[PDB]
């Protein structure tokens, strides 16, 4: 039952459409924590609420360590606050910038963490809805920590993510499924590789009008098994996606080439590769 009070505010991590995450520490234990503020009179003003409780409504059935975990939750008269994990890392997007495009070891291990944590948001009937490298974050390990989903969809039309990432299908029939995470993940390597996204135009119209008629080509240094893949996740037809259910599920993408090497089991206790560039 912890308040405002019993933490000392430090450095903005972050900041979001209507919140921001601050790194807190607890003054009794001299713990850590990403608190993840949010004004109730903008809130409420904005009508919200419904992002603010899916967020809390999904994390609360993740524990898994790729997620960022959900400790608690307070409020004061004019706060509302998150005690979740610290990624003192930063963003995956972060490193992408600082260090452009990525050697195959590196893009491997962490692809196959974003592979495993997928399998395990699925699994759950839990679809991202804007999977990117902004909202990939990395803990002191260089561990992978996924985040979020106040945008997120559970299974038992809404939103649209960043242009960059959007499914076809998304655009097109407003509606995304499972398959819709394989396209952001299909972008996600390619820019790793390349060092930038596969769709990109002078504006939102015109990288959307790329998206749905596949206009994307590869650099030459491209690597042959990253580009095969890449080719298997950006498909037009979401029902022909390496990894789906009509595709025979995640077996068949852990499978591919590309991750030969990588054991899936306990990935977590693995030392990731020390991030290096390829030129
Ligand atoms: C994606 C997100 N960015 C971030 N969200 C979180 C961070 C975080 C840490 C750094 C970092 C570490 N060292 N320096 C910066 C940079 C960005 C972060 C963290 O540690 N723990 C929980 C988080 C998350 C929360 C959930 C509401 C989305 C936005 C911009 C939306 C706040």
């Amino acid at each position: 039952k912890k308040r405002p009070e019993d933490f000392k505010f430090g450095k903005i991590l972050g900041e979001g459409s209507f919140s921001t995450v601050v790194l807190a520490r607890e003054l009794a234990t001299s713990r850590e924590y990403a608190i993840k503020i949010l004004e109730k009179r903008h809130i409420i003003k904005e009508n919200k609420v419904p992002y603010v409780t899916r967020e809390r409504d999904v994390m609360s059935r993740l524990d898994h360590p790729f997620f960022v975990k959900l400790y608690f939750t307070f409020q004061d008269d004019e706060k509302l606050y998150f005690g979740l994990s610290y990624a003192k890392n930063g963003e995956l997007l972060k490193y992408i910038r600082k260090i452009g495009s990525f050697d195959e070891t590196c893009t491997r291990f962490y692809t196959a963490e974003i592979v495993s944590a997928l399998e395990y948001l699925h699994g759950k009937g839990i679809i991202h809805r804007d999977l990117k490298p902004e909202n990939i974050l990395l803990n002191e390990d260089m561990h992978i920590q996924i985040t979020d989903f106040g945008t997120a969809k559970v299974l038992s039309n809404s939103f649209v993510g960043t242009a960059q990432y959007v499914s076809p299908e998304l655009l097109t029939e407003k509606s995304a499924c499972k398959s819709s995470d394989l396209w952001a993940l299909g972008c996600i390597i390619y820019q790793l590789v390349a060092g930038l996204p596969p769709f990109r135009a002078g504006n939102e119209y015109l990288i959307f009008q790329k998206i749905i008629k596949l206009e994307y080509d590869f650099p030459e240094k491209f690597f042959p098994k990253a580009r095969d893949l890449v080719e298997k996740l950006l498909v037009l037809d979401a029902t022909k996606r390496l990894g789906c259910e009509e595709m025979e599920g995640y077996g068949p993408l852990k499978a591919h080439p590309f991750f030969e090497s990588v054991t899936w089991e306990n990935l977590h206790q693995q030392t990731p590769p020390k991030l290096t560039a390829y030129l």
